[PDB]
């Protein structure tokens, strides 16, 4: 077996896949969905990469030739993963391996590294997609809820993945390379906790703002990320969930200014207009710095797989956005809700609702970037 | 076999579905998806009804206790029209005759009215909807296309219908009673074709606005409809689609002003951002016009089916129309687009999509209207 | 103005009669359920002229324009005029379909229905020639007993039978093939589901439609002998052995013709008497002997399981003892998936989405066994 | 500090051991595809620990809590400390099965897993009783080969198994019964698809596990003679012939241990030589036989056609001559419906798509049979 550094392979006989930066040796598997894929001949491949975490442990899942094959938690340390065995040397397998999990907000310990590939075969070109996407959401875009039973409600990683998720299949069908980028239970302006802290936008613009800490800082997270270097042909906004369930919650003390937050309710049982108004400013500056970084995507609001409710006030963003700034590609796509058949675990979309919310993604990108 | 005239069935024992005015016997029935409800024990019953027409034929539909039996045109003159035989006296049986043909608004001959029943068994109590739906649409609320073979063409009755249609597959599914107001290539400001004329708003307020010409008048269709007499608890408004058609159609040359209409596309190949201003106005109008005659009704646009590019002008509408009165009670809900699979006669929604958007926009209303 | 054409007076090229004929063209009797005609007119309008009678059990029939369900309704006796389509484009040709909804009917010597000619403004246009052709043999399924009505309804009356959505006109339709229907609710391959020993579909099979019977079907022509070297399948269907079974749970038949009961027992414990199970396997044997004696190269093939599929043994036996006699190599069996709860009609038979189910499981088996990609 | 508790030393009400089993406790040897374990436990954390090897065909296992998919992975030769959940809410009980999804392999002494016993800060509650027992016999599609994988993927390896996206499994799981699973991929009932006279299921099925051999096997108490008193099903799905009707189309087999070559032989027209159908024959009813004399009281369900449908004339044949010959009122016949091209997974085999649709249909299957409405 022969040892090939993941920095070793040359591009055209590999893709990675996820946001990076600076650093490329070993290779830090930032977010959900990101890690490698490779073609290659001969009977065996192994992957050696390193993990960290505590509460929140590491997954990945393997998929070979397109298909899943895969699943399973990793603990702390060094590992040598056999992604396959005693297969016919001659033929070609192409092998892909990405990250489940999310990057963690809260968890600086949290990590996933690429070291290097075991083979007896050889790298051969990988598929090149041209065709790009960028998908920002929260715990739907996760799949928060993609894997485990009805009524399991444990906010952990076993439930959460990038393997039966809405945006990888969308991604898969259109033959696109895709970005994720998430976090649950965050909005666009505010948490579902009414936590003002936790919005996308404030973690956008860094290689991984939602990785923090100085581990984090040594592997690049907390650098500009390079929008240059990968341009989206659209990017996909499923976010404002969040936003609307704040208004249902008890206010939010924080920590960090020890002043209180809440998105109000009227003794009407209508949202505070005021409250509304700060997630239309919320979009129209998350549109303006969507557009200063990606100057040609297509940037279209996807929303409503957990309910529809906020559709109005995420127009409204859209709407006074593009009037002011003249931006004929900002486009709204409402995405179909989950109904009591199609729930995973977590009360969030499971599996049937992300094949649903993909086919409909799927067929309006077609539709609107002639990708027929 | 007795003879009982439709205005000699007291009210508990008969529902009549569509518009009703001031003329009761016989009893016109203007709109698609209009007719009437009965049940009866006995083994025959005949309903004698009088249509007339030239180019464009009545076609009916049958239900008996709720699943589809028949369906046939009707030439002009006076018929009996046998709706059950040779059946077992003692069982009641729910039967539903009603239109499958739109209102026409330039044919003043077309007409249907039912006179009365022959039957040998006796009127039972109907079922009481107390839950109400007004439908205000175009061709897809027509159901224009939802019978025929993919590649015809012909714009003749046969092709449309309120039997597979997902307007009355939403309200059997919610047990609910129903008014359809639908005209084909009618938008929200002007036709497909720019034709300015061929608005619905124009033609909201009277018991039946496309319903015109003397024989009409006299049938009572140009009175202005009593709102009253049938409050709904939701106003499903499916418009939009021929107005996004007519920026890429010629102009129109107005016969009744001799002036010509033609909503613009910049040499950009975007809309003319005045052009879409007029859109937003007719918007803001027709939701003005809805809530002074439907006071407490939930206003829902639902607009999906064929294309969502309008998605934005038409919320603009609604939001701008619902800031300024102060209406908390003005919905937008998109309804799933038609696949290449899911197409019916005329490029149009066959059954199936139909039944998709059925599906989605029952899930919707459960939801808001706490319709579980 | 529109040009009368009688329907004998259209060449073979420019008409597709579908179903069992006999002896009389003019005017055309159309004997069976999915039984009428199909032609391909070009012109604005077109009418069919026609004539029907009946009593308790009135006449159904349905339209089809392109290949797609268009229209359905009730005939009540006498002449008909009735319009299949109207302002229409010309210049542009439409195939027009009309069939029977109603299968033949046994016990009833007034209900026919019959085709006299087309009024049109546009030509007749050469049809499709359907190399491909489908003999169904079966109950009320076959019959489609239950493809429209609700849930909760019982009369056994017309408007609840069809050849418009059917297992059968489903699976040909999806195979470009021309079809014969021949089938009678409640029959069995040996007897009927209340035990009567006349009830079985042999007993009627070879005769241009046996199952109209009295002095109008014979002038007719219903009770000649059918000639079925005009018409041979690839293909023959059988699906029977639903009413047999029932049998076994139903009360002693009284024959009004010998004054003889029959019942098919079930011993103490609950299983099928096994002699009385012998007289269906006889039964079938027998069955696939006229089959093959009629139609020496169709591959035949016993399709069941839409109402249960407890007989699969009983049949299989059948078929297995025949062949090993016959050293017929053309004879087949396979199983329908079962109506489950959610795809019952009405008098709990298979309703369209069963149907569906069927027609999609036998085309592909169809297409496996016969090349038929 | 978690607890450890060898497997053996667990109450039998508070553990579930899912698959034949033979007279060693501790460590557990599991032998079959579908083998593993089931408690339900409190905590925060477990972790199985476990021994394994192999060779050429890694192990391959699936995790699954509160009856959901969790995780699949392959396991390398040593022992293991495998963590099956961590870091969730103490006080809530968690159902857990582990389960083997590798089929037992015939010619491979190496391979094995064993279960050595569990860590955990939380309590063993007691577990399902699973009243409900059902046996699967049956080849590739049994052993789930192709559920997993690629369509153009021909590599005959471990990964491309499974017990996690399989119609027996699924349809053990919709009945809330307990399964046992025994099979192998290319044997038939008679011969395997090669002509290996053999390589068929009826020469293993009495032992624990026939299918592990060798001495390590013999050591693990896999050749003794299975206790099948201690387990009764109430019925016994054989899901075998696919292989015997290929093996008619495939080259001679030399037999290494006599010397002597095997081809069952294809006629000049076509069709399968007559004698060679009535070897399959004679062996379905020497393997019902046997079935019936280690279950005296469960319905035996031969239920065939996932890949194709060509031999259920031989083997309702056999059927049939089984059951008049002895009695026997509860052997049945059941088809599975076939796989349709939309729905292969890798190797040409049944993807999970087409191991949904059987177990939809065997599921309502027996339903009906069993009366488990
Ligand atoms: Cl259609």
């Amino acid at each position: 077996l022969q040892y090939t550094e993941i920095s070793n392979i040359s591009s055209d006989k590999i893709n990675i896949l996820g946001r990076t930066g600076k650093k490329r040796q070993p290779l830090p598997v930032f977010f959900n969905g990101g890690g490698v894929e490779v073609v290659v001949t001969g009977s065996e491949l192994w992957i050696d990469l390193e993990t960290d975490s505590d509460v929140n442990e590491m997954w990945v899942a393997l998929e070979i030739n397109g298909a899943f094959i895969a699943r399973q938690m990793l603990l702390p340390g060094e590992h040598s993963l056999c992604l396959f065995r005693s297969m016919e040397k001659t033929t070609p397998k192409r092998v892909r391996l990405y990250r489940e999990l999310q990057a963690m907000n809260d968890d600086p310990k949290v990590k996933l590294l690429f070291k290097g590939f075991k083979h007896d075969g050889e790298f051969q070109n990988v598929p090149v997609y041209s065709r790009k996407l960028e998908f920002i959401g929260d715990s739907i875009t996760s799949g928060e809820g993609s894997y485990g039973a009805f009524d399991d409600v444990d906010w952990i990683p076993m439930y959460m993945s990038a393997s039966a998720n809405y945006a990888t299949m969308t991604a898969k069908a259109l033959n696109a390379d895709y970005h994720l980028v998430s976090q649950g239970g965050w909005g666009v302006f505010c948490g579902w906790d009414n936590d003002v802290r936790h919005n996308l936008p404030s973690v956008y613009e860094k290689v991984c703002g939602l990785a923090k800490g100085e581990m984090n800082e040594e592997l690049g997270a907390q650098e500009e990320y390079d929008f240059a270097s990968w341009q989206p042909d659209a990017i996909i906004v499923n976010l404002g969930t969040n936003d609307v369930t704040s208004f249902n919650q008890p206010e939010f003390l924080n920590p960090d200014d020890g002043k209180t937050y809440k998105m109000r309710t009227n003794t009407d049982g209508t949202r505070n207009r005021e409250d509304e108004l700060k997630i239309v400013s919320a979009i129209i500056d998350f549109l303006t710095m969507l557009r200063k970084h990606n100057p040609n995507a297509q940037i279209i609001w996807s929303y409503g797989m957990l309910g529809s409710d906020l559709n109005l006030v995420i127009t409204e963003g859209i709407n006074k956005y593009k009037e002011n700034a003249g931006d004929e590609k900002v486009s709204f796509f409402q995405l179909p809700n989950t109904t009591m058949e199609n729930f995973g675990s977590h009360m969030a979309p499971g599996p049937k609702s992300h094949q649903n919310a993909a086919k409909e993604l799927v067929d309006y990108l077609r539709n609107k970037l002639g990708w027929f």
